[PDB]
C-alpha cells in the first residue's frame, strides 16, 4: 500500500550500499568518487548537461559542476555539445558491468526466467509511467 | 540477458530517483533543506542510528554525514544517540503523502496479484543483497 513505497526505498538503499562496496576498488583505481561513478553511469544511458544531471539528481548545481569537469580533465566524459563518454569512461562502465553481472548472477541462478519476464514487463510499464510523469513536473 | 535486467533495474532506479527529486524539490525548499538532508531524515523516519553506521549505509565518505547531522540538528528536525524530532516527522508525512498518491495513481490499474509477485521478487532479491553485503 505505502508498504511498497517503503520497501522500494529500502531496496534502493540496499542496492546502493552493495554497489558502493562492490565498486570501492575500481573507483579508487580510477581517482573517481562514488558520486562521480554515478554520473558516469547516468551517462551510460544518455548524454546530458550539468543542468539535466542536476535535475535528475536533485543536488546543488555547483557540486555537479565540480565533478563534471573533474571528469573531463580525466578524459572519462567528453564535449560532443553535451556530455558524452570516452573509452576510458566506457571501459570503466564495462568493468562496472562485469562486477555487477557477476554477483547478480550468483544470486539469481535459481530464478525462473518466465517469472522474471512478467515481473519485468510490469516494471517496464511502471518505468514508462515514471519517465512520462517526470517529463511535465 | 542478465546484463539486460541489470541495465533496466539500474535505469528503473535512476528514474525513481529522478522522480522523487522533482516531486520533492518544492517541499525540501519549503522546509529549507537539501536533498541529502532529506535522505538523512528518511532512514531516521524508520529508526534512529548514530554515526558509524550513518556512513556505512550511505557509502558517502567521512563526516559529511555528521556535517548534515548537525546541519539538521540546527533546524531542529533532528534530536539527541541522534533520533528524529516532531519537526521532521511532519516533513516525512508530507513526503509520504506526495510519494504514495503518485505511486498509487501509477499502480491503481494493476491486479494486486501482479504487484505482489513483483514485491515478492524484489523482496527475495533484497534478501540475497543484504546477506551478501553482510559477507562484508
Ligand atoms: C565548481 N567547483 C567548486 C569548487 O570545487 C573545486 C575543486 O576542488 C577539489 C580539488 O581539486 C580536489 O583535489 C579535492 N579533493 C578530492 N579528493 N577531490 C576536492 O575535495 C576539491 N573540491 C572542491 N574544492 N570543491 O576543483 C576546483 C577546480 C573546483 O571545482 C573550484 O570550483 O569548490 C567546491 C566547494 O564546495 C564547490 O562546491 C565546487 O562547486
Ligand atoms: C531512504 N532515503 C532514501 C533517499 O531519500 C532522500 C534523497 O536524498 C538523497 C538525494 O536526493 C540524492 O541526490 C543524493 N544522491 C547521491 N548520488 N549523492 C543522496 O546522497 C541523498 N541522500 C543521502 N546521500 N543520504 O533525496 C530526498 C528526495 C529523499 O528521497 C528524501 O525525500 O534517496 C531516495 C532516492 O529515491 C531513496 O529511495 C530513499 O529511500
Amino acid at each position: 500500500i505505502e508498504d511498497h513505497i517503503s520497501f522500494l526505498e529500502k531496496f534502493i538503499n540496499d542496492v546502493n550500499t552493495l554497489t558502493a562496496k562492490l565498486l570501492k576498488d575500481l573507483q579508487t583505481e580510477y581517482g573517481i568518487s562514488a558520486e562521480q561513478s554515478h554520473v558516469l553511469n547516468m551517462l551510460s544511458i544518455e548524454a546530458l548537461t550539468v543542468g539535466q544531471i542536476t535535475e535528475k539528481q536533485g543536488v546543488n548545481k555547483a557540486a555537479v559542476s565540480r565533478r563534471v569537469k573533474k571528469l573531463l580533465n580525466a578524459e572519462l566524459v567528453k564535449l560532443e555539445k553535451i556530455i558524452k563518454l570516452s573509452n576510458k569512461g566506457k571501459k570503466y562502465i564495462k568493468e562496472r558491468k562485469a562486477i555487477m553481472s557477476h554477483i547478480a548472477s550468483d544470486m539469481t541462478s535459481d530464478f525462473d526466467s518466465k517469472e522474471i519476464e512478467k515481473v519485468r514487463q510490469v516494471l517496464e510499464i511502471i518505468d514508462y509511467r515514471i519517465q512520462s510523469y517526470t517529463s511535465k513536473l
